[PDB]
């Protein structure tokens, strides 16, 4: 087929929403999952036969990029994005854990001078690593936690306040025009 096939693996309700009216506006057939981590890579790996790439964001990224061979672009976290959540979560109290993968988007010390926040960073590397970060929120004093959905879901799971870091527009419209070039290139 001629037909451009893209699939985008996310949990965030408003991309997954989006995705198919750029869809109409780049032309190609969107195909969209909700799932994160294992789950997600799971997913790609079963649909990597019948689409042209995959979209997805974060830790799921390197999942899926680590289990599939077709194009996998990565929806880059935003210093910006960090920042809403941030903010947000001000509702809540001024003390937060601050979860990333890996490495940090924003230096933690510059957002508590600009927001007027304490918060304690915690960084981890794998999906099984999640539930025990989460007890170590606890043990900490720390009652809110900003990070991705699959962290946040288990903060509220644990019984702490959960802010997602989420994903917009220009970021979804960039890692489509990623992926078009990418098959692209490809072909």
């Amino acid at each position: 087929s001629l037909s451009l096939k893209i699939a985008l693996i996310s949990q965030n309700e408003n991309l997954l929403n989006l995705f198919p009216k750029l869809a109409l506006e780049k032309n190609f057939i969107p195909i969209t999952k909700t799932a994160s981590l294992t789950r997600a890579s799971k997913i790609a790996f079963g649909l990597q036969d019948e689409v042209d790439a995959i979209i997805s964001r974060g830790a799921t990224s390197d999942y899926i990029k680590k289990s599939v061979s077709i194009p996998s672009i990565s929806i880059k976290v935003t210093r910006f994005d960090t920042m809403r959540a941030v903010y947000n979560a001000k509702r809540f109290g001024n003390e937060l854990a601050l979860i990333a993968y890996k490495h940090s988007i924003v230096d933690k010390h510059e957002i508590e001078a600009m927001l007027g926040v304490k918060i304690k960073e915690f960084l981890f590397s794998s999906e099984d690593e999640i539930t025990t970060l989460i007890s170590k929120v606890k043990t900490e004093n720390i009652k809110i936690v900003v990070s991705g959905k699959t962290v946040t879901d288990e903060a509220i799971k644990q019984g702490l306040y959960g802010e997602t870091i989420n994903s917009g527009e220009e970021s979804l419209r960039r890692a489509i025009e990623e992926a078009l070039n990418l098959i692209e290139v490809r072909n």
